[PDB]
């Protein structure tokens, strides 16, 4: 499978499926942004705000999220958006791999609020 991509956005600070590339820029300061377009158009930092798309977490392999990881989290408000937040805690449910009733308690990256999110609801970085 080809690699994918994911965008942030200097509007909401959310995450975004890249769709594709357009074109490029330099800044007299140096840094190098692409043209994205998204799927369903901005100038992102590669560096920072450009990255290999979250992947989904199966049921029978929830194991391998841990206290510390970074997730992308559905972070649903009022407004629902996909944003950056670190495990703090987990309570380990009892379930097969149907269905995983874990617990995962994360921290969000931009203003540190806590919320209890299910697996159905978060994406483990690659790798
Ligand atoms: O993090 C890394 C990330 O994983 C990496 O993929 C990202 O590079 C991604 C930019 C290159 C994606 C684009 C796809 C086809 C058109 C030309 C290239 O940069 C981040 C900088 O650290
Ligand atoms: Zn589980």
């Amino acid at each position: 499978a080809d690699l994918a991509f994911e965008a942030k956005s200097a509007r909401d600070y959310a995450w975004y499926d890249v769709s594709s590339f357009l074109t490029y820029r330099v800044l007299r300061t140096g840094e190098l942004e692409v043209r994205v377009r998204f799927s369903g158009d901005e100038w992102v930092n590669v560096k920072t705000s450009v990255r290999e798309r979250s992947i989904p977490v199966e049921p029978s392999e929830c194991g391998r999220v841990n206290v510390g990881d970074l997730l992308l989290c559905f972070q649903e408000r009022e407004q629902a958006l996909y944003c950056d937040g670190h495990v703090l805690n987990i309570k380990r449910g009892i379930h097969d791999h149907a269905r995983c009733n874990c617990v995962f308690l994360v921290r969000y990256e931009l203003d540190n609020t806590e919320e209890s999110l299910g697996l159905e609801r978060i994406c483990r970085r690659p790798e």
